[PDB]
This record gives structure tokens, sequence and C-alpha cells, in this order.
């Protein structure tokens, strides 16, 4: 099995989601603690797992593993032998944790923000919101829908929404197009949230297109919250989506890309979040090349690649083609 991520298959449903899961809990605690090395591991671990073929039953299975060190072998050690890692039990007990992971999962909240409220003996989301003057506009928002926002998202939600999305897009302009995209576009069932790029055919077309989305939608009763900002062009949104005899809060990333840079913010917002991860690290150590949502870059020679889509970035890199159900990594 190679090395990186984006030289292998990475299906949506695997063997081992109880081992990949721990890992995974030890990877996010790292990242509360500012420990970045230590998350990037055990999210390398975590995803070698997810594209093995079979369960892992005994620890032999590890045999010949890339990116599967002490600590993650310990980790499935005590899982296979124990059935519990008490060194992921005690993460998952801990108070700092539950708080960073209750405060990081707000909309608006990083880990930094989280970090610094926890540091000032915040704990509760009633805690938050008896200080309003430390929230932002999005963080209020955030915690004003902060039950409908940890529902997930299912994928009739994402089909109700990317047909108002289409109807807003299509009325304001004619030939412009939606792509969904983020973890649905790869196969998932549920989401955080739902994300979709835009664009029109004819470079320029797509100048003011998102405001005037945004004010049929709204006109609509369709949004809660948006934040427009000015890098793509993006519209960070909760909207009210309707439902039999009720509704429901969803967050929505609208992002608009020239068509040029389509392709490359395609790969991007299709993820996962460790799959661009590696394709970039990858693009930059083995071919030395920089890779980001809008180009390939060669810092040598001071050029762009053109590209028409994703299959000719993949192949400019020397890499076999994986779609993106094969990338949840
Ligand atoms: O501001 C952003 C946000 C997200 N992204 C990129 O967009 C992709 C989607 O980012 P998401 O955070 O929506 O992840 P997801 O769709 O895979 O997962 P869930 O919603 O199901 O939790 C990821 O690859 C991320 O790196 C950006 O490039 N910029
Ligand atoms: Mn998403
Ligand atoms: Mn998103």
């Amino acid at each position: 099995m190679p090395a990186y991520a984006c030289q292998r298959p990475t299906p949506l449903t695997h063997h081992n989601t109880g081992l990949s899961e721990a890992l995974e809990i030890l990877a996010e605690a790292a990242g509360f603690e500012g420990s970045e090395g230590r998350l990037l591991t055990f999210c390398r671990a975590a995803s070698v797992l997810k594209a093995l073929p079979s369960p892992v039953t005994t620890l032999s299975q590890l045999q010949g593993l890339p990116h599967f060190g002490e600590h993650s072998s310990r980790v499935v050690q005590e899982l296979l032998e124990h059935g519990v890692c008490e060194e992921v039990e005690r993460v998952r007990r801990s108070e700092r944790y539950q708080t960073m992971k209750l405060f990081t999962q707000i909309f608006g909240v990083g880990v930094k923000t989280a970090d610094r409220w926890y540091r000032e003996g915040l704990r509760t989301l009633d805690d938050l919101r008896e200080q309003p003057q430390k929230l932002t506009q999005q963080q209020k928002a955030g915690l004003q829908h902060h039950q409908d926002l940890s529902t997930p998202v299912l994928r009739s939600d994402v089909d109700a929404l990317q047909q108002v999305v289409e109807e807003a897009v299509g009325q304001a302009l004619p030939g412009a197009t939606v792509t969904l995209t983020g973890g649905f576009r790869r196969g998932k069932l549920q989401g955080h949230d739902v994300d979709f790029l835009i664009t029109h055919p004819k470079e320029g077309q797509e100048a003011g297109l998102l405001p005037r989305v945004m004010c049929r939608l709204q006109d609509q009763g369709l949004i809660l919250y948006h934040q427009h900002q000015h890098a793509f062009e993006r519209s960070f949104c909760i909207f009210r989506l309707p439902q039999p005899g009720s509704w429901k809060a969803v967050r929505v990333d609208l992002v608009v890309a020239p068509v040029s840079q389509f392709p490359f913010a395609l790969l991007g917002w299709t993820g996962s979040k460790l799959f661009q991860r590696e394709l970039r690290r990858f693009s930059r150590k083995e071919k030395g090349l920089w890779l980001n949502s809008h180009g390939l870059f060669d810092p040598e020679q001071k050029t762009f690649f053109q590209a028409a889509s994703e299959e000719d970035i993949f192949r400019h890199l020397g890499l076999e083609y994986l779609p993106p159900e094969q990338r949840n990594a």
C-alpha cells in the first residue's frame, strides 16, 4: 500500500471503523492542544486502516503498512486485546476534550478561540450566551442554531438545497452552473454542511452573481445567516430548510470560481481534508509543484498549469485518477 493517501483508493465504507475512530479521537485531541505533528501522524494511520480490504483482527495484519509507528500500533494492540484503549477513554472522559469539542463544533469557532474560552473558564453553551460581547455575529448565529447544526445533514436535505440553489443561480444568470462538492460529492450519506461550487462557462460572467443569488434566496425566506466574503468569492450561510411540519437550520457554503480555476477549486473543495493535504504534500515533495484551490504553480519556471478537469491535474502530477468516492482518506 503506497505512502500517500492520494496514491490509493479510500472508499466510503470500510472494515476498521472502531480502530480508525479511536485513532481519530487521538488526532483531534492533539489538534486541540496545538500538537499539529501528532494530529497528522494519527490521521495518516487512521487513513491506512480505511484503505485496508479486510478487518484487522490480530496485530500481525499491521505488518508492512506505512505511517504505522509505535504509538498508533500500541493503540490498536490495546483495542484488539482488551476491547478498549485507556489513553483513548481518558481523552473521551476529559473535560478539556469535551469542552474543546463542544466549542469547536459551533459555527465560526476554531481551535484558538475555543482554547481561549477554555483558559478563561468557559465550559458550556450557556456560559457563552452569558458573554455575548465575547462572540462574533457568526458565532451568535451558530449558538442560536446549535441543535440543528449538530444534527447530521442528510442526502434528502442536500437534494432540496441543491434545487433551491440551482433555481436561484438559474434565474439570476442563465448558463451558470452549480456543482455539489464536499463530502456529499464523495458519496457520504451525511455531513456537517453542504458545499456548492458555482461558475459560468464564459470567464468573468460569474462577477456579481453571488449577491444576486443571495438576494433571491433571502426573499424566499431561506436564509438565516450569511456572511459574504469578497480567495474566491464565497458566502458561508445558514439556510432555513423547510421540512414536513417543521424546518431545520443547515450550514451551506457557496463558493464562486472563475471557470479557468474551476478544476482546481472542485479538487480542493471535494476533499477529504486529509486527501487534499496529502495531494498538496505529494505535489510539492514528489513533483516540486505547488497545488492549491486556484492552480498548480511551478515555482522554478514561474508557470501555472492549464487544466480543464480534475483528470488533467492528476495526470499532470503523475497520479492515477481517483474518482471522488475513492478520496475518503
Ligand atoms: O474554507 C474552506 C473550507 C473547506 N475547504 C475544503 O473543502 C472541503 C470540504 O470541507 P468540509 O469542511 O465541508 O468537509 P467535508 O464536506 O469533507 O465533511 P462534512 O461536511 O461531511 O463534515 C475540504 O477538502 C476542505 O479542506 C476549503 O478549502 N476551504
Ligand atoms: Mn462539507
Ligand atoms: Mn463546508
